[PDB]
Order: C-alpha cells, then sequence, then structure tokens
C-alpha cells in the first residue's frame, strides 16, 4: 500500500514537551512516523502539520 | 538493604504532565518509586517531594 502503511499512529495519552524540537499532541491525535528508530520517533501531527520527536510509548499504531 | 532498594531512579530526560495527577521533573532529577506495574509508575521527587504518576521509560534504576 501507501507510504503511510506502518506509518500512522494514534496518541494514547497527551503529551506536553519540554526539550526543542520535542512534538506535544493531544490524547487520541493521529500522527505520520517519519523515522522510528530508538525510543523518540520522528513524525508530523496530522492535526497541526508540525514536526519533531516523540516518545514512543505514547502512540499506538493503528 | 533499605526500602529504597530498586526504587530509586535518576530522570533521563525531563517531563512536564498534561493530565491530573502525574508527575513532573527535571533531566538527572532524582525520584522515589512506590508502585511500579504497567507503564506509568508511582512516585515521589527526592527534589520536591511532590508524588504522582511517571512515565517509565523517562527515568533510570540507579
Ligand atoms: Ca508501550
Ligand atoms: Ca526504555
Ligand atoms: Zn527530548
Ligand atoms: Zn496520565
Amino acid at each position: 500500500g501507501s507510504p503511510l502503511q506502518d506509518n500512522l499512529v494514534i496518541a494514547l495519552h497527551s503529551y506536553e514537551p519540554s526539550h526543542d524540537g520535542d512534538l506535544g499532541f493531544e490524547k487520541g491525535e493521529q500522527l505520520r512516523i517519519l523515522e522510528q528508530s530508538g525510543e523518540w520517533w520522528k513524525a508530523q501531527s496530522l492535526t497541526t502539520g508540525q514536526e519533531g520527536f516523540i516518545p514512543f510509548n505514547f502512540v499506538a499504531k493503528a
């Protein structure tokens, strides 16, 4: 399928960043994963379009 | 040893909470773990004395 395949997640919990370049999100927000190595994934919000690093346990693939 | 044994952690990354009852902390802050089941652990900051739930990947046992 498309490039979104294995690369869409839903936030399980809200996240407020505390480090420049980290991305916040609301619970239930959908994000596109750009890079998924280590415990901080590069993502793009499908709500705001903004990009940055997210804590991987706060989201689930769907 | 003492009850602190297996129950002290150091924050690997800062955390800003976004849910009542969740506990924020600075990078390098030391916390006492009160409960360590699931991915949200009940903790007490050894900086502020405050208690609440923390995301377990943000800390490391020491
Ligand atoms: Ca998990
Ligand atoms: Ca970890
Ligand atoms: Zn960070
Ligand atoms: Zn919470």
